[PDB]
């Protein structure tokens, strides 16, 4: 509650099931939520318009992703639209929720994989989209930005996503990455579109799991870094609280993840489809 009074709404597996049927409630409930975005003047930095892909939407100050390495003391150089997003039960940096790179900002978010120690990427986009919403950050094998080398080791084609192993080294250090590009967001989030995203944050659940203990953040991202990134991650929490509570409360995971970064979760839409996607996964929880 440090920004602003949080929401709950704690739902068992029959009002789950209802409440992703009802968009009237759906609505009322969302647009309730407090936006929590920045306000532009909180950033008074030369060069800085060349960091944001949109004037409005930046990273809330308290959480936001300091670049430390080259200077730490300089605000452009420090600069990177990014917050760092609690995971379920509040632990710290589970995830960074980013803006896609821009043509400016590719290096920046490589000088943020590397300082994070960023052991998977998760990007969100639909097949008819292509690449037109984010810039293409990875190389077709091999790049070098700032002393690390980035390569492609490997390219996984599954059915809904993409997974890059990636290789990053400087010097005598050499570190694994991987990057799932989801390709299966849909235009209509219809109930019937659920599975892929489903399918997608149980892959991720499992790749984090088996970073051992305390994973370094897990980077997501779509173009603003808020709205398909706010669903993958708040459906992420919401697995997590379904199997270890046997509830769901989306309305708070949302709550929370507002108070890291300003407008997660931008559309109804979107809200909705988080319901969709929690009362499937109930469904296939319940067999076991
Ligand atoms: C307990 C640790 N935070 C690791 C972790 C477990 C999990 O089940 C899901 C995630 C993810 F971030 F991917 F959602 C992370």
């Amino acid at each position: 509650n440090l920004y602003f009074q949080s929401m709950s709404r704690v739902l068992q597996a029959e009002e789950l099931h209802e409440k992703a049927l009802d968009p009237f409630l759906l609505q009322a409930e969302f647009f309730e939520i407090p936006m929590n975005f920045v306000d532009p003047k909180e950033y008074d930095i030369p060069g800085l318009v060349r960091k944001n892909r949109y004037k409005t939407i930046l990273p809330n100050p308290h959480s936001r992703v300091c670049l430390t390495s080259p200077d730490p003391d300089d605000p452009l150089s420090s600069y990177i639209n990014a917050n760092y997003i609690r995971g379920y039960g509040g632990e710290e940096k589970v995830y960074i929720a980013t803006q896609g790179p821009i043509v400016s900002t590719v290096a920046d978010f490589w000088r943020m994989v590397w300082q994070e120690h960023t052991p998977i990427i998760v990007m969100i986009t639909n097949i008819e989209e292509m690449n037109e919403k984010c810039t293409e950050y990875w190389p077709e094998e091999q790049v070098a930005y700032d002393g690390v080398e980035i390569t492609v080791q490997k390219v996984i084609h599954t059915e809904d996503y993409r997974l890059r192993l990636i290789s990053l080294k400087s010097g005598t250090e050499e570190r694994g990455l991987k990057h799932y590009w989801f390709t299966s967001w849909p235009d209509q989030k219809t109930p019937d579109r659920a599975p892929p995203l489903l399918h997608l944050v149980r892959e991720v659940e499992e790749a984090a799991q088996q970073e051992g203990p305390h994973c370094a953040p897990i980077i997501v991202h779509c173009s603003a870094g808020i709205g398909r990134t706010g669903c993958f991650i708040a459906t992420s929490i919401c697995c997590q609280q379904l199997r270890q509570e046997g509830v769901v409360d989306i309305l708070k995971t949302t709550c929370q993840l507002r108070q890291d970064r300003g407008g997660m979760i931008q559309t109804c839409e979107q809200y909705q489809f988080v319901h969709h996607v929690m009362s499937l996964y109930e469904k296939q929880l319940s067999h076991q």
